[PDB]
């Protein structure tokens, strides 16, 4: 009966060391996993705003909640985008009429140097 | 008197002469204000459509329409490296979520979907268009 | 930006100009100003001592110190007209006084004093004087 | 008795016929006196003021009156005439020294001209 008592308290302990031991195993494993996917991303080219904070990420959670804010920032700046051309195709038609800045006898209009890239922004 | 009517001869003269200074000094002034109450309805015309950030904090001090311009070849320019990044930063997403399906640290496991899963939404999102 | 920094230069050189035409019809204004001044005191130096009603009346709108001094040349024409109908005043008046002493209607009868008996005392002083 | 009462009322009568003729000689008389005193005063030059008027006059005492009121007016053309030399000689002085009128390098003073007649008035 006794036999039995002695060997359970080993079981644990000797199990206890088996669970720390496959945690730190697991552990430095994952950190190996991490450093790696760091380097599967690099592989093409880093946007500056998360390559200076995606290296100190300390788990692939964190790498991707970095992915989530650099698809927020890629979002906002399509729709200032949208504001952008908005505002620029009004403020050109502004400047085609008004007398301060319209083609006159005197030279053409203020925005004329600048009437070739502002129609590529409209198009596309 | 002889005195009398010959110094108003003179007195006339001298403000003849004075009147047309003012007249032409007038003439200066007043093509002035009327150009400083153009380029403030310029402004005015131009808020009509909601005026970007960038342009907005500057736009109301513009001392002239050509400030004006040049503030737009600004806008311009930033705009076009605003669409450049995001040529970049869409590349980059397209191979982050390529590489997050597949490594062990963040692939769809049996312990429930990948991590970048339940951004899938907004992510096709930004690559079709 | 090369637009507006320009066009800040002809501005610049726009208001020199200006700014030119205004200092050269302010020294005049100024120059008239003070002389309009200088007017005022003239006339207030002058009533410092009573002025004849005659000049009086008109020296305030004086438009200059040349009509004042027309204004004085009358006065002193005047002063000098006065001044030789009182020579024809005295030799008449003094003929009256003699012809009255010897005339029937008025001499110094049995019935009282002759007419200009009263008188004798203002006659003797203006014929002295 | 009757004599003397009727002689009475003769001589009353009479006496009023005399006294009525008497004073209608006396003022005939002395219109004519009144007429050659007119005469004997214009042989010297009248002042204008009291020409016009002493020819009007209807009695001795009415010529006195208008020679009082001459004596009156020529009085107050003295006195005007010592306001006026003391205010000239007053105008000239200040006239000397004041800038819009003063003897400059531009020429003499305003009042220079009248220089001359000034010095008149002021010694008489």
């Amino acid at each position: 009966a006794k036999q039995q008592r002695a060997e359970a308290t080993e079981r644990v302990t000797a199990g206890l060391r088996e669970v720390l031991a496959a945690r730190e195993r697991r552990a430095q494993l994952e950190a190996e996993g991490l450093a790696n996917l760091k380097t599967l991303l690099k592989v093409v080219a880093v946007p500056a705003t998360v390559a200076k904070t995606l290296d100190q990420a300390r788990s692939a959670e964190e790498i991707a909640d970095q992915v989530e804010i650099l698809v927020d920032q890629t979002e906002k700046a399509r729709e200032l985008d949208v504001q952008a051309v908005a505002w620029l195709e009004h403020a050109q038609r502004t400047f085609e009429t008004h007398p301060l800045s319209a083609a006159s006898g005197d030279g053409p209009g203020l925005l004329t140097r600048q009437g070739a890239r502002l129609q590529a922004l409209f198009d596309t």
